[PDB]
């Protein structure tokens, strides 16, 4: 089954940044034909810590940029919504509607995403036990979603720290396809980078259906997640490595 | 003065709200020293199961709360779940409540501040005490003047919440602090026996108010049945925390 | 029932330090007659982080100093043991044998303490759930202990941090007398001081049978726990406050 | 070379030790690339219950391990619980194992180093990865030269352990790192189904060896029955981690 790689800059800082990253992703999709790539970027960071941090350029602008990426490269698209009303407009361009970790339990947002007919990817809340994502998936099916993903992005471990409990991959696999978020799982809420690659290797060795990675031409200048966004030039090598580890580990993946 | 926010978890019916409102009114008359605020949610927006009780709607709920504020002259507070609900709710609500999961949603906070009403944010289970500083700033930026931060527990492994009381003095540096006595002991996903003990700790440590869900018959509650306090037990607990506070206040640190 | 106050310098830095603190504790015992005071100090810090930190002056020296305190002031004594063989010699002076948090599950150390006929106080491990102290008490009874205490000293909460779950007081009270350790519960493993008094108020409001506090004439010069040891001149006020909070909260203590 | 430490949890009888030793010997002959070490405890010093199996004593245990080292020529490792046991154990044990709870007991570490043998410390459930640096220093001070740190999980709420794999590269800065595949998934106080998945993660991330308890019939084990790996399953798992390591080693960071 085709492995999923969801990647892109954290925030749609501009339509130019989007096309620049989109070009590299299109190139990788041509090389890694056994992979299904999905371009990701948020039209809005609705929950930055500080009121002074970069949020975005609006839904309208974001959707237009994302659509430009899709038209120009033939890339599938995914972006996250924050309130029910955003589902409809976003569904016009997004192949996969993403649900933020903090909102994984908001019934109406989930129902709004499901009725669009698009695929839905829910980031598992940092407060949520893996066995409790069962009802999240149940809500989505109830709302009409036929293609569902659950994304592992770490769990609250003391203050300002997240730990990844890899037991969650096979548990959530019982009711949905599982994606490992390599970027936000090492982030210190409220170092980090050096742990991205090692945990990604662990994820594919344990077994998942896809990986999610934020990447930017020059992370040091990103308007959000600068410290954890992967340098764009490193994406190819990371992908090649996980496909290699995936292949050799695959014969041992347990049947759920 | 000391704040006591109480009421049934969900607006099961304006009838139930009036029965609880009557008692809160009575206690209100008995403890003139305490500022009571009637609380109840018009919608349980994040029940684990799709097949659970959510409520009767915003309109029916606002109308029911209006009836309590009118019949008993009590202050009101209910929680909002999306930005568009702030204004209609602000018609009745004296204090707008922000759910713990949504404590970081900038637009929800700004829409709350914009109504001019008081705003009470439940500290997320994922949030460090010192990180509530930015939450308060967003509300100030948005024009909020009366701001409350409510302690409701912190994620401790799976399906468990622990109350780190160090948070009370930390959050107090930038806002009035309320202690949520009922959601702080519930396991997410012994509960009741621990509500009063931890309530006593909160007042011994020092807080500006206490938040408690109460129901005539918690057993039959449509939400949080396991943790809602029997209405008949409310007076005794209020008297107990006022006596403890009277003695302990002598030692509350300045900060 | 007489409230227990266990206090003293963390480590027996010298016999002079011991007599100096012992004098203040004797004075307080005369004032607070409704309190049972127990003088505490370790003849050895058997698990400092660094091999270079202060450990002590030996079992022999320590026991002799502790005995001097007992003879000179009529104060009850408590100190901790680290290996089974230490129980016998230590029992000659200690009225209460303390079991370190990390060793709360070592069957032989527990059995060695119990057969001395002395009272035993076990610090609850930072890894231990409160309902699991039941078997610790069972082991002690099996070994002959008739007077047992369980001491709350925090729980592992992420890295380098402890949280106090006050629900543990009424749970452990089901099988033993409970003591709240005001000093080590705010310590950051591997600020702190400002939280000592507030958490002590919480402990007595919830309800316990005693409090444990480390105190030193000049904390800033202590050879161990300098940051969290309470200034000796502050002890009287802390004790007075907890007796006041205890009295007003007492009528509400639940029956276990 | 890669380390594989395996054996039954408790020395239930030198007989059982010989049956397991035979298989480890065979695998030893099959995977010449791997350094096998036979492991078994002569005493379960911290069972929750006083009415549980502890063992048959240090003398009986050392004798039984001696029989394995003699009959099969395999290296040995057992854990000590108090300082006085280091020397007698060092007669047979090639590697002295320090229990996770006692990883901070200076005298136990020093007595272990003094025997001149190799020392493997299980990282406490309460210990941060970076704080293992001082543990290693105590052993060096004590004369230890071959030092191992073993990852066995971290306290995550009550009765639960989580494995933070970030610890593998952190501890590796000052010692060889071993991953304990069996105690890392046990709940203190799904287990088995998670042993192999996490073992795969450990080798994908990078470690110098793996630790696994195995028993001919775990169901009948006198200790850790729920988590000991069936002896017949050991070969397949070893082959699996060698293949994963062969491919993943290309990407292990230098550090």
């Amino acid at each position: 089954e085709k492995f999923l790689v969801i990647a892109g800059p954290c925030a749609i800082e501009s339509e130019e940044l989007l096309l620049k990253v989109g070009e590299e992703i299109k190139r990788l999709s041509e090389k890694f034909k056994e992979v299904e790539f999905v371009f990701k970027s948020s039209f809005d960071k609705a929950n930055r810590s500080s009121i002074h941090s970069f949020r975005g350029h609006g839904l309208e602008y974001g959707v237009k940029a994302l659509r430009k990426v899709k038209e120009e490269f033939g890339l599938k698209i995914t972006t996250d919504i924050h309130e029910s009303w955003q589902a409809e407009p976003v569904a016009e361009v997004a192949d996969i509607i993403q649900i933020p970790a903090f909102l994984c339990g908001q019934t109406d947002l989930l129902l709004a995403a499901a009725k669009t007919g698009r695929a839905v990817n829910v980031k598992k809340g940092q407060f949520l036990a893996p066995w409790d994502t069962k009802n999240v998936v149940e809500k989505l099916k109830f709302g009409g979603a036929k293609e569902i993903y659950l994304t592992e992005r770490g769990t609250t471990f003391g203050y300002n720290n997240l730990v990844v409990d890899f037991r969650s991959l096979p548990i959530m696999k019982q009711w949905a396809k599982v994606i490992y978020d390599a970027t936000h799982s090492v982030q210190l809420p409220g170092g980090m980078r050096e742990f991205i690659f090692p945990l990604i290797r662990a994820a594919v060795a344990v077994g998942c259906d896809g990986v999610f990675m934020e990447t930017h031409p020059e992370p040091e200048k990103a308007l959000s997640d600068a410290s954890t966004q992967l340098p764009l030039s490193q994406l190819e090598g990371i992908i090649e490595a996980i496909l290699e580890i995936r292949e050799v580990a695959s014969k041992y993946y347990e049947t759920i």
